[PDB]
């Protein structure tokens, strides 16, 4: 070999995108998405009445590491879900929604380059 691991090229792309999303360059807008929403700490007593399936970047990282995602579509669905939860829960004028849109742009422009 050869350099790599045995994961597909697509899944390498997914892991590279997620690493970029965690990079310092994006941290000023990415940080809300790093970890599960801390509903106790933020007093979000309605969160779990609104959001059925919480998602966050650390969970996504763990699911790449465990090889749970079988393909790029499955990974992209979790990234989507994270942003959609933000858009569903928060008022449309909230700062976090603006941060989500910025991180989502980072994600979508690069995910669009997925190999095929």
């Amino acid at each position: 070999g050869a350099m790599g691991s045995k994961i597909s090229e697509q899944l390498k792309c997914c892991s590279g995108i997620l690493k970029e999303m965690f990079a310092k360059k994006h941290a000023a807008y990415a940080w809300p998405f790093y970890k599960p929403v801390d509903v106790e700490a933020l007093g979000l007593h309605d969160y779990c009445d609104i959001i059925k399936h919480p998602m966050d970047m650390s969970t996504i990282k763990s699911k790449l590491e465990s090889r749970e995602y079988r393909d790029a579509q499955e990974f992209g669905a979790d990234v989507r879900l994270m942003f959609s939860n933000c858009y569903k829960y928060n008022p449309p004028d909230h700062e976090v929604v603006a941060m989500a849109r910025k991180l989502q742009d980072v994600f979508e422009m690069r995910f669009a380059k997925m190999p095929d």
